[PDB]
């Protein structure tokens, strides 16, 4: 079977592997549409989760079930499915503690292109199909569906972590596709003022679409001072980190008011320490809670998000700026995420 | 000073009282626009909070500050203000425990036309002005502003109490103005499917506007069975009670799935017991949490809600179906709430 | 295989059934020590969960694993195990929503002597052994261990549901073994004053041991008035319901202060409605949250509770008032729970 | 009036000031017993909250009310009172948001020897007496009472922030008096295993008394590896930081399991950045929540803690290792906190 892989740190290529086989509770799925992610660039080009050998990349797919194990009851060959990027082992003690994302170890609910061969292959394997898949609606555009699997869940998780009160003022630091979904998620948690920080015009337009009331361009000067000035020295109720380097932790702390929340969903690839500033964290005592969480997955999450899309709670179409046709364009698509052209949000390859 | 009052249970009339005087921390406010509430009908005509003598009614007003005490710093004569219907005593132990609504006793944060002369008078008194008032924006229509003071805060509080996950399915039982705001609030907590229960066409149109995906008319048959059928036997994640008689508690319990929330914001005036059904409450063990809460007030709540309106998170204009001009029309306006014409949601009297 | 069963409502007897067989993920366990529960009296003699045919009773056991399925990795034949009375299906959507106790339906995480043949048999079946068993410590008395499986988890769950702040005043309504564990659990959530309501001297002594600061005997007069008098009209922060008839709901509501919690863990068998009083529930608005929950189970819960016992956080020995030797005494033991002698808390049959 | 003061950074001395006067809502209190705090050493000798001029030190006192304002109703001259070190302005928007500790600005609920003349004076001023004082019980030893005002509330707040499940494994980093109270607080939140990190024998004995099951001495080697070894590679559910330098943040992150909580109550005086390690924080995604909070105060907190002591939930006497008699010994007492003799936990000066 063919797949586009991380040969090792800094090295991409097409490889050939054995087609995976389903256990009693698993499914084999062939991709129908896929998207590459900035996370795979951190993983390959920064070595941010350590080295790998011949790991097929990608974790954002809608697919067709081709094969299911003997104990699979709700999915069958031919079913069209939304595959959440996080596919936990539901039989784990971490699940019993309330942390599906870390079933059997830190980040280990997120398998695809963390450590498990991903979706950029002729087929891929889903553990526990009945618990980790959702049916794709008949009329749902594939490219919008693909945005559910990671961008929507992660951005929304930033808003969830932020523990927003109705009418809260929220800053979103970074308006790549995850931050855009954080903007929309903040709105769908009842945020009033939403201050989006970023400068790429395509992203700014999308941020405004999704609910941003204010846009902060770092080229006008320090972000901290800009935000403090917008809020008349009060700061924000919550800051969602959806991108940046290590220093953005310190920025987030400095703009959040006492009692507020810093909610990280950014995958940091560079810097071995994320700085928390002493004075602006109240020398340890400011009740500025710092969170940082991998997106939830599983069937329940996938269905609930899917149904938000069905009921027009968010329009995912705005994220999709590039569409390609055919398996081979996966390569070109991933390299867009590396190279970062001004007009890109997300790319989808429809096979 | 003139006001429209509860003479006692079942008896309304205009009365004359001394104009109130501000303590060091208080304001005297003259109404600019007011709305009557169904709660005052429960209070007067059902005796639902006990008898009263000569209590001026009303608790929904935007006003002009005419006089402030010596220790008031943020409001001054001439300021135009949104007055939250709940005006807590902030120096109370209940506030220290996190329950502003019950400062100095059960429901005692809600003063106006609970026990304190209300807003249907030439002037009224606000305790602790700096903590219990918000500035009215220059361009904000008075009639929309008045909807902040009770309908928005109460309906939104139903959504808050419901403890909705992103993508949850919510039922709203009753689509009077409080239920309409519960619909909008559920949407602004990220609800997917929102099932609104009610039959008055004006309310149904508003419910759909505010985010209802499904409408349930009791004239088609039992509500429980209808809802269970819509959700394919799963029930709903949360049911918000925004109206009905005592029996609606039992309905709410029967439609909520195990682990879900029944969130009441209805002011019950009739029936001395609200029934919780044994079997459908899992004989005590179904984790169906039952909440029932008075709306928050105070300056912070008022400002945060006001700012949600400024940033176009909700459009309150749809609630206002009747507008009158002049103090004397307060009487006619309140009697609309008693008589309940098919085309009424809320009435506002602009003085 | 022999077991002591519910023949049907009002009818007990010994029966013969096929010995159960383990699926790939299950274990067959033979009891080493067992206890009967008041819940089985509700189930059999009140028909509180509907009729049954030939259901082996009991859900409180420590056992020896005799057989495990091919996919079981952490338990093996010969292992001595604490079996939590609640053994969820971990692969369920309710688990994904955070409600293990209702995996695959209301109460359906609690299988043994709800609907599944229980522990009063020569052998019983545990679903998903690796996720639903805990190792019994070598030196832990069997009879103390058995108290973990239901009494400790349920009583502690009442304290968990009560959402106690450090220093809160808690009432416990009923001091049978579940209420006794609620007393201990309240103490281990940092309760200050703990007011235990009950009159059996053996239970009173145990309540005082476990942390009760005040004892209320209903024979001295109405409980509501007694509690209100003890707390100088303030009421309690939380009331845990661990026994009583339907009316105790109303008592609990009347003694809890505004903003407080009524936390039920009682299995109600009689009365089709549990009354919530209108005026004392603030006509729907008093923020008196009413909870009612089945005890958690699974391996994680079992291990965490076991380790609390290992570290001397609670002494379970006080609950065990009667010990019998041999399988046949199960019958006599269960009938004690029906007949309720003054000196009984819990009975354990050591096989 | 005489007081022992921070002349400025690095400079202590006795000074003379005007005796303060009560506003309508305030009290003037004369100390009956006082304790010095390590925080005042950070403040004076590290300049950790910036420079000061002639600020009377100390924030741990039991006193006698000598004078009250005209609007004070619950306290009067002669009353003996426990003064919480945190005395919020209850009329603030931060209080409305749920953060009394930051009323009118970051840390600004903690006034005494942060910015307001403290308790090491012939008299001191308490803002809002009715909301910020508690009656001292007649038979309560003064020196035990003084431990309520800061050590108990702060250490307990570390346990509160840790959001401990019943049976959780907790590490406490630092076993000075705050960490000792964190140990006791963890126990009173139902912790099972409690791993206390420290090496001073007097503190170790107290840690064991208060509930520590394991003691970790850094002189045996790296703390991280020791803790990971104790927990068999699982890490701890929560780590409470009650002392250390800046690096302890990174240690806390490395020992907490995914989904766990790092709960800081340490007042950091040195280092401008507290490091959060990238890999062990799951590159931003490990759901290791980092909290850091000033202790709550006010009358409600003071009464609830006082009542925990009355009901023998914790014994504070173990903290008091040194007692002096007479106002002048304040100087000697504070310098003990600077110099740190092996046998010191807390010192109390009884005037
Ligand atoms: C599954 As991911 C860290 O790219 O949001
Ligand atoms: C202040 As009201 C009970 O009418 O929402
Ligand atoms: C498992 As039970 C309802 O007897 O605590
Ligand atoms: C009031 As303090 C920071 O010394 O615990
Ligand atoms: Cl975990
Ligand atoms: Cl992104
Ligand atoms: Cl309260
Ligand atoms: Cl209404
Ligand atoms: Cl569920
Ligand atoms: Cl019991
Ligand atoms: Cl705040
Ligand atoms: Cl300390
Ligand atoms: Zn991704
Ligand atoms: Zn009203
Ligand atoms: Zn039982
Ligand atoms: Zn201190």
């Amino acid at each position: 079977m063919k797949g586009f892989a991380m040969l090792g740190i800094n090295k991409l290529g097409w490889i050939e592997k054995e087609r995976p086989v389903a256990g009693s509770y698993d499914a084999i799925v062939r991709p129908l549409a896929v998207s590459p992610c900035t996370s795979d660039i951190h993983t390959v080009f920064e070595g941010a989760l350590g080295d790998r050998k011949n790991m097929i990349l990608g974790h954002e797919a809608v697919g067709e079930v081709v094969e299911v194990g003997s104990e699979v009851k709700d999915f069958k060959p031919g079913d069209r499915v939304i595959v959440p990027c996080t596919t936990p082992d539901w039989r784990s003690l971490e699940v019993q503690a309330g942390f599906q994302q870390h079933s059997n170890g830190m980040l280990a609910g997120w398998k695809f292109s963390n450590f498990k061969d991903g979706v950029f292959g002729e087929y891929f394997h889903v553990n526990d199909a009945d618990m980790n898949l959702a049916i794709l609606p008949k009329d749902m555009p594939l490219e919008n569906a693909v945005m559910i699997t990671d961008m929507m869940t992660t951005g929304f998780h930033g808003a969830e972590l932020a523990d927003i009160e109705l009418g809260a003022t929220v800053a979103v630091l970074g308006i790549g596709p995850v931050g855009l979904m954080a903007v929309a998620g903040a709105k769908l948690r009842g945020a009033g003022r939403i201050i989006a920080v970023g400068s790429r015009p395509v992203c700014v337009d999308a941020a405004k679409y999704y609910g941003a009331t204010d846009i902060v361009n770092y080229k006008d000067g320090p972000i901290e001072s800009q935000i403090m000035n917008l809020t008349e020295g009060k700061g924000v109720d919550a800051a969602i980190i959806a991108g940046g380097n290590a220093d953005i932790m310190a920025t987030a702390v400095k703009i959040v008011k006492p009692g507020g929340t810093i909610a990280n969903v950014n995958y940091f690839g560079e810097g071995e320490v994320l700085p928390v500033p002493r004075l602006e964290w109240g020398c340890g005592m400011a009740h500025k809670t710092i969170k940082g969480g991998l997106c939830p997955g599983g069937r329940l999450r996938a269905e609930m998000l899917r149904d938000m899309v069905v009921y027009n709670r968010v329009d995912l179409s705005k994220l999709v700026t590039h569409v390609y046709h055919g398996f081979d364009h996966i390569e070109e698509a991933l390299l867009l995420m590396k190279d970062k052209p001004k007009d890109l949000i997300k790319a989808v390859v429809i096979l």
